[PDB]
């Protein structure tokens, strides 16, 4: 593998690693990962971190009650770009009525950049994934992991 | 100038930091390298190379989470590392009520010309570690004072 596989590798085990962590305390996360589409406009909204990505740190941020943990986490390739982000609100009626704001900002940049973004339900523990304007929920841990590897 | 500018700046953040941190007694360890270069200690901990902010500080330290046990550093204007190592001093001269987040930074300050801010989780107080001593009880003016010294 090339530097910059390995690199991706084990920027997914740490999301990954967080995320199960965060699944299993439902402790609610949005944690969106540009892709082609810029995201700069929307990290500009946030608290600047250009943080080097740690599960750690993904868990450190999302924490209820603390100054980062409400809105959203943007990573750009291998780095923590910025925590307290804000998305658009989606109006898809596609949307479980039941859901928050979380997966509402989710399928909101997902519908305007071909980003992914991972939802950590605070109610059930559910794991989610908005991407082209869909939600994907109850994801198992292989799923999760797989779709982030299929990102590359 | 710009890197005036950016000093002040990062003062302010980590004394807002500091100042919530010892209103809800929260345990803090925060060194920030100076001439001697502290990479040994910086490996010790969980890479950040953070931009700083008061946010991200307190969010580190927030108790029962996977960054809170160890130190800070900070190096060159970012947070190099979190949860990092720093050595225990030995001085008898330390008094005896403090544990060991004030003997990791009174240890730092005996081998480095650094300057550690500690938090107290028992009191709120507020102490920084220089030179081998620890200067206890600091009001907000008194860091301040410290930092734009240092
Ligand atoms: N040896 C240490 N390095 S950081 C810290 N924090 C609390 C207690 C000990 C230590
Ligand atoms: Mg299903």
């Amino acid at each position: 593998p090339t530097p910059v596989e390995e690199a991706q590798q084990k920027t997914i085990e740490a999301i990954t690693k967080a995320i199960n962590y965060m699944a299993k305390r439902r402790i609610g996360a949005l944690l969106t990962i540009e892709r082609d589409t810029g995201m700069g406009d929307y990290i500009e909204t946030g608290i600047p971190l250009n943080a080097k990505v740690s599960s750690e740190l993904l868990i450190n941020i999302f924490i209820p009650n603390t100054p980062l943990h409400d809105g959203a986490v943007i990573m750009k390739n291998n780095e923590i770009a910025a925590a307290a982000c804000y998305l658009p609100l989606s109006e898809s009626p596609f949307i479980s009525k039941e859901l928050g704001t979380r997966h509402r900002a989710a399928v909101g940049i997902s519908e305007v950049t071909d980003s992914l973004t991972i939802i950590v339900s605070e109610e059930t523990g559910g794991v989610s994934v908005a991407k082209n304007g869909d939600l994907h929920r109850e994801l198992t841990e292989e799923a999760l992991k797989e779709m982030l590897e299929a990102e590359f």
